[PDB]
């Protein structure tokens, strides 16, 4: 026999005796080590102390589950543990003093999302992605991606969407302080407008400029092409976003930026950053310049408070 620790969140701890001679599987139920499912495998010598991750099988553990992740998904855990089996193995090396991805898995997408992440104001709502933010902020991403890839029901390799990654990672976090007005303008119908509160309040589809959305955009209405602009802005940041193509970067006009080359959905992400001047980071690469032309599909900007001039 040897002695175990058992837990959902790697916080509350549960002292277990295991027989060596009785898989994980048959005592525990499904039970992983470092992401490695160790389900069907019996128990080993270096086995003893370390602390394995489960399955919820009784009400307190679920009760954790829940706290920690904020979700009752029973395959979240799984999904979780196969992630990480593979973003441990990732390596991050610090560029232009953030955390990026070295290449691997198509990982491209989760490269920029992670850079992206270290450079606007954000709260996580579950703890074990706010913990593992922290963590990653501090060169040790690991656990954060995987998580990341679970949230977003991923797998490793699978082709992913910048954009649409960032908006379940929002979807995730604070942002009830956050609020849009918008005002519709059509000739035949009239006026009208619309308050946004949440993730719908820091996204826009549809153009890359922050002031072309003030200055105002062309949208069908509902009688049949009205022009929609931003009265009001609440937010620490903005992302927008339009399907790729060329636009000019300026350095000190956007906090940072999505580049995207090639085909739809099997292409390649790059980040473009305006620090002291222009860095494009991929994945462990750096390139710096002082002017960017190149295809363009996310832009974030930084936000406080923002009340249009228009009468
Ligand atoms: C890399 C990648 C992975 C997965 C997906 N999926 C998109 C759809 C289908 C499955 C799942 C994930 N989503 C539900 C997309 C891309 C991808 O390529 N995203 C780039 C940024 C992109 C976007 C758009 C676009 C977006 N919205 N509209 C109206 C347009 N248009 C593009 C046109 C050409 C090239 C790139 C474009
Ligand atoms: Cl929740
Ligand atoms: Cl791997
Ligand atoms: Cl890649
Ligand atoms: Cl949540
Ligand atoms: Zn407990
Ligand atoms: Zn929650
Ligand atoms: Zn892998
Ligand atoms: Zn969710
Ligand atoms: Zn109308
Ligand atoms: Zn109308
Ligand atoms: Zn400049
Ligand atoms: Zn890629």
């Amino acid at each position: 026999t040897i002695k175990v620790f058992t837990t959902v969140d790697n916080i509350n701890l549960h002292t277990q005796v295991v027989d060596m001679s009785m898989t994980y599987g048959q005592q525990f139920g499904p039970t992983y080590l470092d992401g490695a499912d160790v389900t069907k495998i019996k128990p080993h010598n270096s086995h003893e102390g370390k602390t394995f991750y489960v399955l919820p099988n009784d009400d307190t553990l679920r009760v954790e589950a829940f706290e920690y992740y904020h979700t009752t998904d029973p395959s979240f855990l799984g999904r979780y543990m196969s992630a990480l089996n593979h973003t441990k193995k990732w390596k991050y090396p610090q560029v232009n003093g953030l955390t990026s991805i070295k290449w691997a898995d198509n990982n491209c997408y989760l490269a920029t999302a992670l850079l992206t992440l270290q450079q606007i104001e954000l709260k996580f709502n579950p703890p074990a992605l706010q913990d593992a933010y922290y963590r990653a902020r501090a060169g040790e991403a690991a656990n954060f991606c995987a998580l990341i890839l679970a949230y977003c029901n991923k797998t490793v390799g699978e082709l992913g969407d910048v954009r649409e990654t960032m908006s379940y990672l929002f979807q995730h976090a604070n942002l009830d302080s956050c609020k849009r007005v918008l005002n519709v303008v059509c000739k035949t119908c009239g006026q009208q407008q619309t308050t946004l509160k949440g993730v719908e309040a820091v996204m826009y589809m549809g153009t890359l400029s922050y002031e072309q959305f003030k200055k105002g955009v062309q949208i069908p209405c509902t009688c049949g092409q009205a022009t929609k602009y931003l009265v009001q802005q609440e937010s620490p940041f903005v992302m927008m976003s339009a399907p790729p193509a060329q636009y000019e970067l300026k350095h000190g006009t956007f906090t940072c930026a999505s580049e995207y080359t090639g085909n739809y959905q099997c292409g390649h992400y790059k980040h473009i950053t305006s620090k002291e001047t222009l860095y494009c980071i991929d994945g462990a690469l750096l390139t710096k310049s002082s002017e960017y032309k190149g295809p363009i599909t996310d832009v974030f900007y930084k936000e406080n408070s923002y009340t249009t001039t228009i009468k």
